[PDB]
């Protein structure tokens, strides 16, 4: 899988488990079309969202439902979610790991991109 | 002004100057409607985006044009922009400072909410 | 004052108030000698640590007592403290702002160096 | 191995390869004694620093040589290194992953702690 998402909880110092993640791709008509979704595992990771064949060149958006994650832990966070928007595979296929480091009032997101 | 944005450049170690910032408010149609905008100053700050009278409760999105910023510096960026989506609530501190720390392939955004 | 520290709390989304900060300067014996110290204000800032006359080139260490801060809030922390070690250089901007963004199991520190 | 270090480059969006890492443990006499060292792999990871038997309860310091990393890339960074100081195994053996996200003038470090 060319697209992987990893979510970590900066309060507990652990993977953020069962976090919903939705991926969209900008369509020719400039609207966000559903592309893939899933939930993070016990390791805070989400694999198998797509394939090299399906993951074509385009602008993508990964929305991580951080609000539900914090609310489930008894915390009312600042952000509705964490959304990562980026152009992918414009110079050929690449492997993308989208990491998100979560705190109730702050989050960091990083992309580690490597060749297939 | 109850809403301010501050942006920093983690590569140069300085305020991120002249970064375009657009604020949107979610409408009944669930669409994003332009609310306020501007460019960060020499101190990397943007104030005077709104007033207490106009800044009512609701869902807001702050989009920071990080791609144009890195492009101007000749550094290849990953993200199209940095979006901060949140719900403004009156039963909470009155002033919101959205700080964004930028790196070409990584960014963090934090909300510092305080009283006047 | 050419050196200032600002600390934020990523859990509460506010300035980190009353955090102990100690500055050390590396001596010829390669040991750390106390240089300046204080506690962050209600705005999470610490200024007036030194003067331009005293702040000569050399290696400095800023230690932020993050453990005592989280302990006071009843949240189990990971780090003993946050250390920022750097070389001050005259052939570079004159003012240093060391910002630290705190989470119980994660922290980021950034240097914003500017001219007067 | 109960102690792993992962280093990422936030400018290139890739693992930070060949980064020197030194680990120390506070001795009964309150000085930092050498404990283990190594360099990050092509994946930005450093495994095999210690064992469950050797990694006893104590205060540890992981110093990541970020300066040499940036200098080798033609960049003069702010920090001399990134040092993570923490108490380990005080409630029994744990597995620690110390992650460091690097930028020339900023760095973030997070600890993901899990049971053996
Ligand atoms: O003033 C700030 C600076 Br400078 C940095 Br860097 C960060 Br991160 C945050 Br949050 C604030 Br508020
Ligand atoms: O594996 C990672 C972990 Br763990 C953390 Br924390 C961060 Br930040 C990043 Br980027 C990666 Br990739």
């Amino acid at each position: 899988c060319p697209l992987m998402v990893k979510v970590l909880d900066a309060v507990r110092g652990s993977p953020a488990i069962n976090v919903a993640v939705h991926v969209f791709r900008k369509a020719a008509d400039d609207t966000w079309e559903p592309f893939a979704s899933g939930k993070t595992s016990e390791s805070g990771e989400l694999h198998g969202l797509t394939t090299e064949e399906e993951f074509v060149e385009g602008i993508y958006k990964v929305e991580i439902d951080t609000k539900s994650y914090w609310k489930a832990l008894g915390i009312s966070p600042f952000h509705e979610h964490a959304e990562v928007v980026f152009t992918a595979n414009d110079s050929g296929p690449r492997r993308y790991t989208i990491a998100a480091l979560l705190s109730p009032y702050s989050y960091s997101t990083t992309a580690v991109v490597t060749n297939p």
